[PDB]
């Protein structure tokens, strides 16, 4: 907890008994942080059957969803199915640490 990714961290792992909307707005957080030209680039490095072109379509249109609205990403992801949640603030996790790693 405290901190977007102690939080997010914290969710996925199941401990510091972090809500779910606590979880859901510390993502509309990370994905107002990451940038959707930065995850296109990387994704366009990646070889035409990798599995990670998928995933990095998922996250840019989470990108685009929070870019729109905030609070109402929020609830939409608020309305996923806690395993459905957890593989989304996973996959977007590991793109900003990606980014991060190499900036």
């Amino acid at each position: 907890a405290l901190g977007v990714v102690g939080v997010l961290e914290s969710y996925i792992g199941s401990i510091n008994n972090i809500t779910k909307q606590s979880a859901c707005v510390a993502m509309s957080k990370l994905l107002t942080e990451l940038n959707s030209d930065d995850i296109k680039k990387l994704r366009d490095n990646e070889e035409l059957n990798s599995p990670k072109i998928r995933v990095y379509n998922t996250v840019i249109s989470y990108i685009e969803s929070n870019r729109k609205n905030n609070k109402q990403t929020i609830h939409l992801l608020k309305r996923l199915p806690a395993d459905v949640l957890k593989k989304t603030i996973k996959n977007t996790l590991d793109i900003h640490k990606s980014i991060t790693i190499n900036n």
